[PDB]
DNA sequence: ACAGCGGTTGCAGGT
DNA sequence: TACCTGCAACCGCTG
């Protein structure tokens, strides 16, 4: 007959690293037997109207619920999986449980910002103690504002100045296993229904398992770390890890696939800093900034600390970043690129991966990225945005409207004259075309030569293939040579309009 | 002040 | 091999 201590899972689905969650830990095992703890998930159904959610990355979260739970229970407690909006559910569980104290990862993202403010005021009123921690990302965006004049850097080599002269935050392990502690006694829910608070189950979560595709990345901590020392194993190729030479078409990931870990949180991006930094100081020959796996985590700070600032980060309109360009409306050309049926094969089998597996390698994504903005198709990148916010198991709302921002040149990058060609670019990583032969079986026939580009073989040789254009596989739905050097003329155009204003 | 430099990952043609 | 200059040219940051 006591009151509650309450942690909350939003981002940092994990036990180590965790210091919102330990600080819970600590404390009531620091008076024994005078606590309650609930390590809580609100299963909110109000992201969906937020963010795209497709079936792969439903998994992922079932997964990693699941393994949280398990990891959770080593610990003596447990995970409970609250259904409900937060706005609804706190007001009832926190007269209920009688908590005095509410711990939580801060997150940036607009959603949360609102959200986030909403809980710690309406706990302001019901007297619960409310102390955030920011563990999601190595450094705390508003301090690099701060530190910056109170405005976030817009560039690369600014902001690795600004960060430098910061202090890496201490690393946590796992948190204590519960002594003394007993079942909470079932709420008005958990009287009703003992299960109430359980794990969602496929069927209580994937609406859909007919988009599933092969569980090739499974979620959770477990499965983070675990692929992280398996990353991290060859020292030699850590150190010297360049990002431009790492292949976006071979079959099995060139890089570490750990960016769905880090979205959810499952991996603690500070232990993983902590780890890659251990590695260089025992490596002489070692890659650096931008182009290292330092490096690359140092972007997803960088996204993150210039979408602090912007909330229409994601949008066009109102984006303080965003170049303003006329993008021009074509349905036809967008479910085209959406289910990978533009007649550019490499473009093709790039975005049925994506549909499919759930995860595509980064310059995987710059070509794809390219070819719908200024690229080809002169369509908005607000609209691949949310292609890739339902399919990406990473789906990061910061990252993914960056990095979409980056290859169609509204912010960051700018130079409009590099256009990735859909037909050279997977050559020189992928000269045979086996990625191409895996994701579009259509054209598994077809010889090297013209495997890239269909159109160049004549209809008998097409037929020899076993497979016929405009039947087996769509026509190329534009002409790169040509569209590419129009869209270079109308990304000049947008440049002046943008640069008069100023 | 305008102007040189660097900018995660262009392409084609060349050595 | 890994890097050579054309292409006609962007932005932010620097002094
Ligand atoms: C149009 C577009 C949209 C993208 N959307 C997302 C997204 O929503 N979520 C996401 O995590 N990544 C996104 N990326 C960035 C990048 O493609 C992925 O982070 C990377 O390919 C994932 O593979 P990896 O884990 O092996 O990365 P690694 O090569 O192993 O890099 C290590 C870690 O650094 C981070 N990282 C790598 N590249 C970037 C970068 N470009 N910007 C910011 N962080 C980076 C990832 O979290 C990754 O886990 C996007 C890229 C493009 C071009
Ligand atoms: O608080 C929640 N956040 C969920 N988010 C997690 C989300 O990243 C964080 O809540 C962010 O802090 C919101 O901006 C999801 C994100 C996904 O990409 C997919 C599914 C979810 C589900 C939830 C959820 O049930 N509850």
């Amino acid at each position: 007959q006591r009151s509650t201590l309450v942690h909350w899972f939003r981002k940092g689905l994990r036990l180590h690293d965790n210091p919102a969650l330990s600080h819970i830990f600590t404390a009531a095992n620091a008076a024994p037997g005078r606590y309650f703890v609930r390590p809580i998930f609100i299963l909110d159904p109000g992201i969906l109207d937020w963010m795209q959610v497709g079936a792969n990355r439903w998994r992922f979260l079932q997964q990693t619920l699941e393994d949280l739970d398990n990891q959770l229970r080593k610990l003596n407690s447990r995970l409970f999986v609250v259904r409900g909006k937060p706005a609804e559910v706190f007001p009832r569980i926190f007269k209920s449980w009688r908590v005095e104290m509410l711990t939580f990862e801060t997150d940036i993202e607009p959603y949360s910002v609102t959200r986030d403010a909403a809980v710690q005021k309406l706990a302001k009123a019901e007297g619960v103690r409310v102390e955030t921690h920011c563990s999601h990302t190595i450094y705390n965006p508003e301090l690099v504002i701060a530190k910056n004049l109170g405005k976030a850097p817009i560039t690369y080599q600014k902001f690795l100045g600004i960060v430098e002269q910061l202090k890496v935050p201490k690393v946590l392990g796992v948190p204590e296993k519960l002594k003394n502690m007993p079942t909470p006694p079932k709420d008005e829910v958990e009287q009703k229904d003992s299960a109430a608070y359980d794990c969602p189950t496929m069927k209580q979560l994937v609406k859909r398992p007919e988009e599933l595709g092969p569980n090739k990345f499974p979620g959770g901590e477990t499965e983070a770390l675990r692929r992280m020392e398996e990353s991290l194993k060859d020292e030699i190729w850590v150190a010297r890890f360049e990002k431009p030479n790492t292949a976006p078409n071979s079959l099995e990931p060139s890089t570490t696939v750990l960016s769905p870990y880090l979205k959810f949180g499952c991996l603690s991006a500070r232990l993983f800093n902590q780890k890659l930094k251990e590695i260089i100081k025992r490596q002489p020959k070692h890659s650096q900034p931008p182009v290292s796996l330092i490096g690359q985590l140092m972007w997803r700070e960088f996204y993150y600390t210039v979408a602090a600032a912007e909330p229409n980060f994601d949008r066009m309109l109102g984006n303080v970043y965003c170049m303003q360009i006329p993008w021009q409306e074509h349905p036809d050309h967008l479910e085209a690129w959406t289910h990978g049926r533009t007649g550019y094969p490499f473009i093709d089998a790039i975005m049925r991966q994506l549909r499919q597996e759930g995860w595509i390698h980064n310059l995987a994504r710059h070509a794809v990225a390219c070819f719908l903005t200024r690229g080809d198709l002169w369509i908005s990148w607000e609209e691949g945005q949310r292609v890739f916010e339902q399919l990406l198991l990473d789906q990061d709302w910061a990252l993914n409207a960056g990095n979409w921002m980056w290859l169609s040149a509204s912010a960051f990058f700018h130079q409009y004259f590099r256009v990735y060609s859909p037909v050279a670019f997977g050559k020189k990583t992928d000269p045979q075309g086996h990625y191409i032969r895996k994701y579009v079986p259509e054209l598994s026939k077809y010889p090297a030569g013209c495997i890239y580009e269909p159109w160049k073989a004549s209809l008998v040789d097409q037929r020899a293939y076993g497979c016929v254009l405009g039947t087996d596989y769509p026509h190329r739905i534009v002409k790169h040579e040509v569209v590419h050097k129009e869209n270079i003329k109308r990304m000049g155009a947008a440049y002046k309009v943008n640069r008069e204003v100023r």
